[PDB]
Formats: structure tokens, sequence, C-alpha cells
């Protein structure tokens, strides 16, 4: 029915579960992606987005 949606959003319950986790790890594996597409309930590369832009919004650890 619907797998073609167009949204660059999300909700806080994924901003966060998804901050957490990049503060508890700095990279995911391929295994622990799959693992937040059960929690957070959304694809594989969403995930992937969020560590993209994330990632390169901040830089360093201060």
């Amino acid at each position: 029915g619907t797998r073609r949606r167009g949204r660059q959003t999300y909700t806080r319950y994924q901003t966060l579960e998804l901050e957490k986790e990049f503060h508890t790890n700095h990279y995911l594996t391929r295994r622990r992606r799959i693992e937040m597409a059960h929690a957070l309930c959304l694809t594989e590369r969403q995930i992937k987005i969020w560590f993209q832009n994330r990632r390169m919004k901040l830089k360093k650890e201060i």
C-alpha cells in the first residue's frame, strides 16, 4: 500500500532512543542497526540517516 513515503522528520521517541544509543556507542554494527528497527519500529536505513546527519552535525567529544 504505502511503501514510498516522503518524510524527513523524527519523533521524540525515536530521537531519544537514538540519542542514548549514539551516546553509549559511536559506531553501529549491522546487527545493532536491526535491533533498533524493532524498538524504534522503522527501516534499517532510517537509523543510518539519523546517524549520518547527527554525526555530521556534531564533532569530537567535549
